[PDB]
Protein backbone atom coordinates (compact mmCIF):
# COMPACT_ATOMS: atom_id res chain seq x y z
CA UNK A 1 0.00 0.00 0.00
CA UNK A 2 2.70 2.47 1.16
CA UNK A 3 5.31 1.50 -0.26
CA UNK A 4 5.06 1.69 -4.80
CA UNK A 5 5.47 -2.42 -4.48
CA UNK A 6 9.83 -1.81 -4.35
CA UNK A 7 10.87 -0.80 -1.58
CA UNK A 8 14.38 -0.41 -0.47
CA UNK A 9 14.09 3.14 -2.71
CA UNK A 10 14.28 1.28 -6.18
CA UNK A 11 12.92 4.15 -8.02
CA UNK A 12 13.92 6.34 -5.35
CA UNK A 13 10.22 6.33 -3.02
CA UNK A 14 10.41 2.58 -1.03
CA UNK A 15 10.84 1.44 2.08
Amino acid sequence: AFQPTTPGNSPGVGH
